[PDB]
């Protein structure tokens, strides 16, 4: 009856990332409130992503490309695409940087979204294959923008991973991390609050 | 006359669509009596590198002597004084997986700098690049205008008005997978854009 939990860790600051201490805080949470979680854990930072260009395009739609380097990449295509499908909760750490996602966790949707695989164009709309999914966000910010329309990571996220089929997304915000006393300490306060509502539905 | 900065980013190489019209977009302005002096980066084949911990760090200003960390170091110096140096930023970003090319991206995420392009102070962090307006070519395989499955548009305007960058025009070719003539009605469309937005000099 265990959870199968796909964690994502996107943030360049090593141990002194938030998202990555929200999603570890975030963890323990859903532990301490009687879930039993299986990880497979990604540190996006350091797996050097490839990015998608014109050949491996056509490998991941479908050409043949006998390049060494891109038949490793439609298999980490392929690995990561196997995971998500097979998981009951994704969690995404996605802390925003120059007002987007971290590179990498953009490089980790290139490699994921893909027609055939995880979404089929309709006469209509896309329809997503990924069944029964659940996404979670951390996302820890410098100034605050929920609501407003400088938050372009908020509607980013919602649009790509619907497109999969994940249709349940909730953010967890950290926002105001500039302002030096409260700034942090509220946002992180109202972060560890969204965690204590959100450890609970299971 | 004007000084202009094109960033093409789109991965289709010579089929590519924001290519096209944006040289649709700069022929046009020369019919309008318009003549511009180009700087151009076609940035899928720039190799640019991914905003990563040392090369942040760097990018700061920190004392990082690592080799390949100062040449990046010097792409952002050169890509930044290309920028504050124009007077017309074209950019081709058509979406990509609802977000912008990656290639393009790795572009911000270099030209979007601290004591740069922009300045922390009380309050919001203010730009630093002036005279710059900025057009947007973006081509979609579905309807997004005005949608909230349109980030790219929100994205650029506030990545854009971080460093200074306010007037900012877009230039839409939506919907151009559809079944009848999708693909005519979209670029007809951004074709009227062409007209109207050359003009202004
Ligand atoms: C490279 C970089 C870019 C950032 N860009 C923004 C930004 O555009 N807007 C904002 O509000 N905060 C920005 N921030 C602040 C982050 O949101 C904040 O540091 C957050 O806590 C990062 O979480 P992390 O440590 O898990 O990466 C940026 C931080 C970094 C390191
Ligand atoms: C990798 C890739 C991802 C795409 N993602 C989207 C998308 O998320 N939504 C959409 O409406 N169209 C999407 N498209 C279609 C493009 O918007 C359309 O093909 C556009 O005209 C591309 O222009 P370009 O040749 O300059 O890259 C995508 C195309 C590619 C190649
Ligand atoms: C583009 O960068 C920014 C953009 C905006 S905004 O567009 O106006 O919304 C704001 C409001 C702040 C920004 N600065 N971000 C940091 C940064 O660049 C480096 C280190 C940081 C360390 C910490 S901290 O965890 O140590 O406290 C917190 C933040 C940063
Ligand atoms: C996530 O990807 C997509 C999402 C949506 S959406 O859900 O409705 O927002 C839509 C409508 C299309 C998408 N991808 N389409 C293409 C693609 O994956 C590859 C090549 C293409 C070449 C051309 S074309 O200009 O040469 O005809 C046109 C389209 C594609």
């Amino acid at each position: 009856s265990m959870a199968n939990v796909l964690v994502l860790k996107s943030s360049i600051n090593g141990e002194t990332s938030l998202t990555n201490q929200l999603i570890n805080e975030f963890l323990a949470a859903r532990q301490a409130a009687g879930h039993g979680d299986r990880l497979i854990e990604h540190d996006l930072s350091a797996m050097a992503l490839p990015t998608l260009d014109r050949p491996l395009f056509a490998a991941l739609r479908g050409a043949v490309d006998p390049q060494p380097a891109i038949r490793e990449a439609v298999a980490l295509s392929d690995q990561l695409i196997a995971e998500l499908k097979a998981s009951d909760l994704l969690v995404i750490g996605a802390p925003m940087y120059n007002l987007n996602v971290p590179t990498d966790l953009k490089k980790w949707f290139d490699l994921v979204a893909r027609a055939r695989e995880t979404f089929r164009y309709t006469e209509s709309w896309p329809q997503g294959l990924v069944e029964g999914v659940r996404a979670v966000v951390v996302s820890s910010r410098g100034g605050i923008h929920q609501g407003e329309t400088t938050d372009a990571v908020t509607p980013y996220l919602r649009a790509v991973l619907g497109l999969m089929g994940i249709q349940e997304v909730e953010f967890i915000y950290a926002e105001g991390l500039d302002n030096r006393p409260h700034g942090r300490d509220a946002g992180i306060a109202s972060a560890r609050a969204q965690i204590a509502r959100l450890a609970v539905p299971a």
